[PDB]
């Protein structure tokens, strides 16, 4: 008889099913309509439970979790605009591949389009952005549990990457006594409840075949571009490229070690671009390439074929080159297409890359964001991970430093949003347990401000560098019109973060030089908490230093 | 020739066209892709420009503006998750009628699903939540300006209520000199550029017909239920119900003056409900009724007829009574269905309503949220406006105080989200220019924390009361389960707002008695600046006081 009790039994099947697909982490926002989902999750000891009050934050927390653990991470939210806040993190997931299982509570069909409070049209509301969309029916004992677990099984079994959105109508009485309504119904699943596999096993592998002409292509004048990939993938790619004798352009996100550093600088030099005109094939592994000069070279170069090896799906070359798009695990792929010993063919690029770095070393003293980015390894935590925020920071680290091979870097570099960086960071460190360094801009920090709440619960030191250049200074770098740049572009907020840290009880440091920055780090890494280091810098110095260094290099 | 210059030409046609439909406020977030729209907006002298860095807050700021002004308000954002953030405000607008014109910038078609940075598929991404979706084509001179303005003219001309999503591909060379490409193409529109009406006027009106059996019905035992309507409509409805001799159950949002106050209390009393069983007809004006007892009585009652009169569309009875759904401006409808002076048929309800308010007044003294709610009248600015947050506050002011007839009230009571209350308040005050009192919960305040940024800029004094009962205390009033309530429901963040206030250079108080609250307000209505008043209150007291007042009143 009890609707209250049955809703929970319905929800218990949902959650148990996700358990069979490697879902450990679950992110929960407060609600009433979500009561069946939340209580089922709460009482299921397979989960590690995370909670937060801002649903946009909640999505990004889940996104950081899935980013690092490579596992499907679940999200429970209540009906209404709560669901709509998951949209940004879902979008990023859909572009970078994080498996997010969004379980969104709903009013039941009777309470739709009739002025019911906090009742909206939720089925379909993320359009094409989920990989799978399940819109569950009203819960009824007339639909057997086997269908409910099968539906979920298929969605998860076949999920290569990106998000699944499972809309969960519940009618209400939501609370009440657990009388054993639906226990019978649940029992038709038999000992599946004691099993560790899913009910229906459906896991087709999606993968491109061996390139049988690889033995031919591996001998051409090639170039290796390396975008976003795993830390270990980064090392493998470096040795591979080296063996071929092909120049490797490694992104900040590559973790290759960057044997030809300051690509964003040297690629702007005619000697480099014309040397590369000799490249017969370009093999790019991973994507989301950072620098302007890399994108621009890429968009303009004309090899015989262009390859992109990556674990995600769909076309990845925005310049649409003739070539191949190869779906694979990068490490697997490298083993399936091993490098072969060849003499290098580049003469000028190794030279320019060295000079480029030197021009930057020559500028390392000024206490500016350009320099912080140059010097950033100095500050990497031992056995840690770097989280790079968006806008100027990622561009400057990519252009001016040479990150160590196999040192973990993480970013939200799919949609490049500045909406969820702090909570994504929270996820990232939570996932792995590692000491974590996260560097972010001032608007970025202002955007995801309340995420500082999550930053009270960290398992290893997290250092949050907020670079404060009073506004979105990237729009200084781009050729924006002078007269409406302050108001409509930069949007300085004229604020500091001392009071932010105070509010949430985090250590704060506002260093005036390098000696003070190192002493802030020394204290920070001592304790499994989050320290906020505000780096206040002159608004336009970073962008100008980049432009100058670009110009300098382009004359060498 | 110049794509740059034409992007801007195209955009200015769009923005100019909005001009002819009373769009005067415009809300801009920072970005590169949105350049054509933003620059066109900036140079167009019709618009009052508003800016913010958080796009979710931006949407809600526009919601605020559109709410008060009852004009269409435009929003510009850039491509990527920026767009996705408009969702919450858009869902709200869709339910309550605010006219939000979302001009969302987008990459051109060549750059979608090809690994291009910050490119996602936007056309259709709000599903069916917009009233119209204009998905614009790639800008070209081969499509006449008369098409562009006409498409915008149609969507805006026909717009009864809710948002229009206008997606705007712009191909890049976004910056460049402003040569005279597409001037010739603009001129094909002739002297329309000096006109003040639309190019295509298509403005059909949507109305219900005169109810020609009204003279029959107005003599039966009727009940007037009044929900969200304008402040002038509240006064009229009070005059009307009084004349007919029908009891008026009036919501916080109604501005009717509430002449049977504390309905949430007296509707729980059996004598009141049985007297209401004699109701032959129920005429509700407006919608989104607040309280449980009203929502519950409304659900259960069985009058021969049930009428809902509101200028929004669709069904508004979540109990789906046999009756009438009349789409009309309330002020107009009342004139078209005038009252006739008649002897009030209710006997005990007035007595119960008085005794209920007395029960409440007898409890005014304790320094807590329930008591703040009850006496909020005392703090209302002269010639000002109220903005009520969600959760416990709106429930408490509806239950425990009697707001003045005609004194303007506003809320986000469609989807009842807690995600945009401060930024909505901002736009609410900005639209009217009136001194504003806005009260909100702690988690509410945290959710929209960065909106404190906008509150630095206020055309009249704004007081923001933040009730801090350490968590979502509504889940203390709802019969949620014991051992998982704090963690999965209330989610206390153990925090204050002194520092938040400080960060954003806003005056802060934290009164500890009625006197200290009076001193906080002495200063608060003089200067056109924002004052934060944090009300620290025992977590659980509000909920229990309501519960007790409920129990006390049912015994009358
Ligand atoms: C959600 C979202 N909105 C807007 C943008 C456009 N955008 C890119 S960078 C930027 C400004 C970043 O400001 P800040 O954190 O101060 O970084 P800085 O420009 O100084 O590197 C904006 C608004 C975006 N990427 N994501
Ligand atoms: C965007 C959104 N997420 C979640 C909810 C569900 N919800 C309704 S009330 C509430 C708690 C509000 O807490 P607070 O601001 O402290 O007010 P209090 O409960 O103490 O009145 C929540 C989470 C919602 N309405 N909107
Ligand atoms: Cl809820
Ligand atoms: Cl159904
Ligand atoms: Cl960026
Ligand atoms: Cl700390
Ligand atoms: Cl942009
Ligand atoms: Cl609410
Ligand atoms: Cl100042
Ligand atoms: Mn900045
Ligand atoms: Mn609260």
């Amino acid at each position: 008889m009890s609707v209250s009790a049955f809703n929970r039994r319905w929800a218990a099947v949902i959650l148990e099913a996700l358990t069979r697909h490697g879902v450990r982490h679950i992110c929960i926002a407060p609600g009433s309509r979500s009561t069946p989902l939340t209580l089922a999750a709460a009482e299921n000891s397979a989960f590690i439970h995370h909670t937060h009050f801002d649903e946009r934050g909640l999505g990004h927390l889940a996104l950081g979790l899935a980013k690092v653990s490579k596992q499907p991470v679940a999200v429970i939210v209540t009906s209404g605009t709560a669901v709509a806040n998951l949209y940004p993190a879902l979008i990023e997931a859909g572009l970078t591949g994080e498996k997010l299982i969004l379980l969104t509570a709903d009013r039941p069909p009777e309470l739709i389009d009739c002025g019911a409070n906090q009742a909206i049209r939720q089925p379909g509301m993320f359009a094409s952005h989920p990989t799978h969309s399940i819109s569950l029916p009203r819960p009824t004992q007339d639909i057997p549990a086997r269908w409910l677990v099968s539906t979920i099984d298929h969605a998860l079994g076949t999920l290569h990457a990106g998000g699944v959105h499972i809309n969960c109508p519940f009618a209400e009485p939501l609370y009440g006594e657990m009388d054993d309504t639906g226990l019978s119904w649940q029992q038709r699943l038999g000992d599946w409840w004691q099993d560790d596999k899913p009910w229906l096993r459906e896991a087709p592998r999606l993968e491109s075949e061996k390139q049988r002409d690889w033995f031919f292509w591996r001998q051409k004048r090639g170039v290796v571009v390396a975008g976003r990939m795993s830390a270990e993938e980064g090392k493998k790619v470096a040795l591979w490229a080296q063996t071929l004798g092909w120049p490797l352009i490694g992104d900040v996100l590559s973790q290759t070690g960057q044997p030809l550093p300051c690509a964003d600088l040297w690629l702007g030099n005619a000697k480099a671009t014309s040397e590369l005109q000799q490249a017969q094939i370009v093999v790019q592994l991973g994507s989301s390439l950072t620098g302007k000069r890399l994108l621009q070279w890429q968009a303009s170069c004309e090899p015989e074929e262009y390859w992109i090896v990556d674990d995600i799906e769909g076309r990845l070359d925005p310049a649409h080159h003739r070539g191949r798009r190869l779906i694979a695990n990068i490490a697997d792929w490298l083993e399936l297409h091993p490098a072969e010993k060849r003499q290098p063919w580049c003469v000028e690029i190794p030279r320019l890359a060295e000079q480029a770095m030197q021009a930057v070393i020559a500028r390392r003293d000024a206490f500016g964001e350009a320099q912080l980015a140059h010097r950033i390894c100095d500050y990497l935590p031992e056995q840690g991970q770097l989280f790079v925020g968006n806008s100027l920071v990622v561009r400057l680290i990519d252009a001016l430093s040479q990150l160590p091979a196999g040192y973990p870097v993480y970013s939200n570099r799919g949609a490049s949003g500045i909406d969820g960086l702090l909570s994504t960071a929270a996820g990232v460190q939570r996932a792995s347990g590692k000491p974590t360094l996260a560097i972010v801009g001032d608007l970025s920090a202002l955007y995801d401000l309340n995420a500082l709440a999550l930053l009270r619960q960290v398992s290893a030191p997290l250092v949050l560098i907020v670079v404060n250049n009073n506004g979105g200074q990237i729009f200084s770098l781009l050729p924006t019109p002078q007269s409406e740049r302050e108001r409509f572009y930069l949007m300085p907020q004229n604020v500091h973060f001392e009071h932010a840290a105070a509010m949430f009880e985090l250590k704060y440091h506002r260093p005036q030089n390098w000696q003070e920055l190192e002493t802030a780090f020394a204290d920070a890494w001592r304790t499994p908490t989050t320290t906020v280091i505000e780096m206040v810098v002159n608004d336009t110095d970073g962008a100008q230093t980049l432009q100058q260094l670009l110009a300098q290099v382009s004359h060498l």
